[PDB]
């Protein structure tokens, strides 16, 4: 009631999504259970929360979105905004594809028996034994066979596109139509409906966690998830994956948080409200990991296979562990329907915000003719179409590898670290930590501690440079389910996708330097001078 106003901030969002229920457990399973947690917490307490708070501060202080805020903070490094516009452009290409998969599952759960519960279907290989009789050449679980042969129909490689999955294509088209109709009119129920749309995911996750814990053999899965392997920390990929998972969950380095914080009033205590949201999101990820890694332990106990070889290392872990746990609950159809409705709600809640922010940024880029002369709706329908067609490369039979490439490069990997390092360097060494603290004192009412200052100045750039150096020196090529080796051209395409956003900052720097006149020192003096960031106040 009276205190719910604070919870009203939590009603905004940013505490639950597909980056906690889907991406975090799959990344943890790929990079080992316990060894993934230490870099995750290091990036959470050293770079994640500081960068989130910094983006909120920039948005509130400059009262501008992703692009225009850097025009007042440091014009020379304005391309940091543009890179974000690229990243959010790539994410919307593939982040919605997951929904399609879930949508397909939501269409497969409307029958008497779940299709992923028996081997007696037409999409099952001859070597398919039910998990109950698994313990009595190699045998495959019916859930994995349903995921790989019916939902995906996986191809031998990325160079085998095959044909378009008509069911998956129809589901993706339906999801895109829903997004367009929810953006072309901006139909957000809010009211009391937001209560349900915010409490249902936690209600379902609590039941999932209870079911996972009650499953026999979950102790081994929990031990695998918690106890870290020290040697696995030597691989830089664990650190990169943890940092990029933190950034993906916090939606930072995309310009969305700056735009969201621009709505906040100048005299607003956002320091506490950003730490609360970050802690809630991290706790949600940590708790949701326990359910999946207990289901994995139960599956490993019942099948007899190892915990690390019982599911898919790559994407789709949430489509193997959760559907398997659903078949254990009484009346599995109802629980499967609820779980996939929750997944659809979370995905749509994230996608609406991301696509609307991208459209707003692109309209504000040049509204003279994009939204004034020409009808704005024409831009809404077109962009999604461009995002829809580019998604059809992940609808084909061999589209899972393309989705993995996008998930590893388009909105993760070195691009997010690059953007975070540039933001922190611009704020701490160009704008100045004390200069920003002076504004923060007026914005929130008190001077923050040295944690944010030393994270922006030292910790985050050091982490984002060490990650680059160690990932380049110890270069491990990307693999799918630790069995498939991508071709050289696929790796080149992924690196080109990363560079499409990485090169925005240097190109904008070059353009800005070239458009100016005079000796180089005069140009660098003009372009590094803030353009009255707090003119709005
Ligand atoms: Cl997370």
């Amino acid at each position: 009631w009276s205190s719910k106003i604070d919870f009203v901030l939590s009603v905004a969002g940013g505490f639950v999504g597909l980056g906690n229920v889907w991406r975090f457990p799959y990344l943890c399973y790929k990079n080992g259970g316990g060894a993934f947690l230490i870099p995750y917490f290091i990036f959470l307490f050293g770079s994640g929360l500081p960068v989130f708070f910094l983006e909120i501060i920039i948005g509130q202080y400059t009262s501008e979105g992703g692009i225009t805020c850097w025009e007042k903070i440091c014009p020379l490094f304005s391309g940091i905004g543009y890179a974000s516009v690229v990243i959010v452009s790539l994410l919307n290409v593939y982040y919605i594809v997951i929904l399609a998969w879930a949508t397909y599952y939501l269409f497969q759960s409307f029958q008497k028996e779940l299709p992923w519960a028996h081997c007696n279907h037409s999409w099952n290989t001859p070597h398919c034994m039910e998990d109950t009789m698994r313990k009595n050449t190699n045998f495959t679980s019916p859930v994995i066979e349903f995921w790989e042969r019916n939902v995906l129909s996986l191809s031998p490689g990325i160079d085998h596109p095959g044909s378009l999955k008509w069911d998956l294509a129809l589901c993706l088209l339906l999801v895109w139509l829903v997004c367009f109709f929810c953006i072309w009119k901006g139909v957000r129920s809010t009211g009391k409906v937001v209560y349900f749309t915010a409490t249902f995911p936690f209600a379902m996750l609590l039941v999932l966690l209870v079911r996972g814990l009650t499953l026999p053999g979950a102790g081994a899965g929990i031990k695998f998830y918690l106890y870290p392997d020290i040697t696995r920390l030597e691989d830089p990929q664990v650190w990169i994956d943890a940092g990029t998972q933190i950034f993906f969950s916090y939606a930072i380095c995309l310009g969305a948080m700056t735009s969201l914080g621009s709505y906040n009033k100048y005299k607003y205590n956002s320091y506490r409200d950003c730490m609360l949201l970050g802690c809630l999101n991290s706790g949600t990820s940590f708790v949701s990991g326990f359910a999946i890694f207990s289901i994995l332990g139960f599956m490993a106990q019942e099948q007899g296979v190892d915990i690390a070889d019982v599911a898919e290392s790559g994407p789709g872990l949430a489509f193997i562990a959760y559907p398997k746990a659903v078949t254990m609950m009484p009346l599995p159809t109802f629980w499967s329907i609820l779980f996939f409705i929750m997944l659809l709600l979370l995905g749509l809640d994230s996608q609406f915000v991301e696509v609307e922010g991208q459209i707003t940024s692109l309209v504000d880029l040049y509204p003279s003719f994009l939204r004034k002369g020409y009808r704005r709706e024409i831009f809404i329908a077109f962009v999604c179409s461009i995002s829809y067609l580019l998604g059809l490369t992940m609808v084909t039979e061999g589209g899972m590898y393309v989705f993995q490439l996008f998930d590893y490069y388009a909105a993760s990997g070195v691009c997010l670290l690059w953007v975070a390092f540039f933001e922190c360097f611009v704020i701490a060494w160009i704008y100045g930590g004390d200069n920003l603290y002076d504004g923060i004192e007026d914005m929130i009412g008190y001077r923050p501690g040295p944690w944010m200052k030393y994270s922006w100045a030292v910790i985050t750039p050091v982490l984002c440079v060490g990650c680059f150096i160690f990932s380049l020196v110890k270069y491990v090529p990307l693999t799918y389910n630790k069995t498939y080796v991508y071709p050289n051209w696929a790796i080149g395409l992924g690196w080109s996708l990363a560079l499409s956003s990485m090169l925005c900052v240097p190109l904008v720097i070059v353009i800005r330097l070239c458009q100016t006149e005079g000796p180089f020192l005069v140009r660098v003096k003009y372009l590094l001078t803030p353009r009255e960031p707090n003119r709005w106040a």
